[PDB]
């Protein structure tokens, strides 16, 4: 995998992407704008970079979000594509960092950095499966 | 009142089954298969959250607001069935700007922390801007 290394996915938001879809057992958020949700946009990120690292992964391998550092400058109403960039900016081994973008085709609407680390997967789910209640 | 720089709200949340991964995009056949645990975009929503419920008391009527940003670490995994404590720190209030410290554990790990900043907005004043844009 190499850096610079870009990739790209496109979006429509749908009315089930908005604040109060996030947290529906909210009643803080239940009259929020319905606008795409930054948990939402985040989520979008992280898939976009999800899919760019995927044929790059070894078969038991996968992925973790380690970090989102991200600004969220105008808002999204359903029915706008959403475009995520993603771009490798930096590889360590196991780590890797993202330059993440998004713009709903009127608006930019967030950029910053997500980070992700690679895991094997049946270590992390016995790993999690010992804190599970 | 005006709200007061050090102040702390805390939040608590049972994580239940669907706010996994796979319950944030049911449409992402990529995210079909990951491990069950809450999703860094449900921490986030979480984190939010705490700080809509802290401000409220100091809202005027009509006045609500959005997240402008968001810069935090997930740095362990969380089963359902744990419970999420979000704190919540008041940093800085600069006119409709405000800035928070938040912080996550699960009971047995601290899974995430770092910073959230919001903006003050008058409610029906933006969503006749959010209209300008539906298409």
């Amino acid at each position: 995998m190499r850096v610079g290394e870009r990739f790209t996915h496109d979006f429509v938001v749908p009315p089930h992407k908005t604040v109060r879809h996030l947290y529906p057992e909210s009643p803080e958020f239940a009259e929020f704008p319905e606008v795409f949700a930054t948990g939402f946009m985040v989520g979008l990120m992280e898939w976009a970079c999800v899919r760019a690292m995927a044929p790059y992964l070894e078969p038991g391998e996968g992925s973790l979000g380690t970090a989102i550092c991200v600004t969220h400058t105008a808002a999204t109403p359903p029915g706008l594509t959403v475009t995520v960039t993603a771009e490798l900016r930096s590889v360590e081994g196991r780590r890797l960092s993202w330059r993440v973008s998004a713009h709903d085709g009127v608006d930019e609407i967030g950029s910053g950095t997500h980070e992700r680390a690679v895991i094997h997967l049946e270590k992390f789910n016995a790993k999690v499966r010992q804190k599970t209640p």
